[PDB]
């Protein structure tokens, strides 16, 4: 019944997901004067101009906008990576006020949310067989910071008031996650995991540098959904990131 409780929260994690203090944890504070820039990165290639959006849901942690990825269409490669990774969802993970909500943090700075754009390595056929393998996953992380509105984003916050509660889905077709990007394609990079249980160690992290604005009332609305399921006494979905792991044996390495 893992959270982001006092009772059930990241520091408890360990107990039933003993990864949590594993080699490869997620996420991590990106000291910059440390990160090296590395000339080995080929350019980074997002292709989302035929992204199939299906579904929004609300699962107790999250909300997650989920992609057809039954054929290849969204796809990142490029960068670190080898292959052909697939869009399959995305999701935020953001704060009960502005100065908290990202995951990874830049020279410790937190930003108010982070988006996070999972895929996953088509060599290995599925999903689930994509999580079994130490270059499974890549996930596409953007930090939000509240200033003028993203007009990309409004349909998503639109329909949140139709989700409120964990296990409420609505259908989200034609949604163009290309909205959501910034200008620049700027990036670090490192090994690690899923910042959620499982915590499962297979994906490599791309995290743009160039944060995306969105506006104050957009982010308000993130926080009017629910951890708990309907007729359930209100527990606002706030604050559902984990906060910096140990970096260990790691660099993390810059496209710039
Ligand atoms: C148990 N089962 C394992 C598979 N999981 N599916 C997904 S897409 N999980 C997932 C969790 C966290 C991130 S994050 N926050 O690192 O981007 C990205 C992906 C659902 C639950
Ligand atoms: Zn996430």
């Amino acid at each position: 019944h893992w959270g982001y409780g006092k009772h059930n929260g990241p520091e408890h994690w360990h107990k039933d997901f003993p990864i949590a203090k594993g080699e490869r944890q997620s996420p991590v504070d990106i000291d910059t004067h440390t990160a090296k820039y590395d000339p080995s990165l080929k350019p980074l290639s997002v292709s989302y101009d035929q992204a199939t959006s299906l579904r929004i849901l609300n699962n107790g942690h999250a909300f997650n906008v989920e992609f057809d990825d039954s054929q290849d269409a969204k796809v990142l490669k490029g960068g670190p990576l080898d292959g052909t990774y697939r869009l399959i969802q995305f999701h935020f993970h953001w704060g009960s006020l502005d100065g908290q909500g990202s995951e990874h943090t830049v020279d410790k700075k937190k930003y108010a949310a982070e988006l996070h754009l999972v895929h996953w390595n088509t060599k290995y056929g599925d999903f689930g067989k994509a999580v079994q393998q130490p270059d499974g996953l890549a996930v596409l992380g953007i930090f939000l910071k509240v200033g003028s509105a993203k007009p990309g984003l409004q349909k998503v916050v639109d329909v949140l008031d139709s989700i409120k509660t964990k296990g409420k889905s609505a259908d989200f077709t034609n949604f163009d996650p290309r909205g959501l990007l910034p200008e620049s394609l700027d990036y670090w990079t490192y090994p690690g995991s899923l910042t959620t249980p499982p915590l499962l160690e297979c994906v490599t992290w791309i995290v743009l540098k160039e944060p995306i604005s969105v506006s104050s009332e957009q982010v308000l609305k993130f926080r009017k959904l629910n951890f708990n399921g309907e007729g359930e006494p209100e527990e606002l979905m706030v604050d559902n990131w984990r906060p910096a792991q140990p970096l260990k044996n790691r660099q993390i390495k810059a496209s710039f």
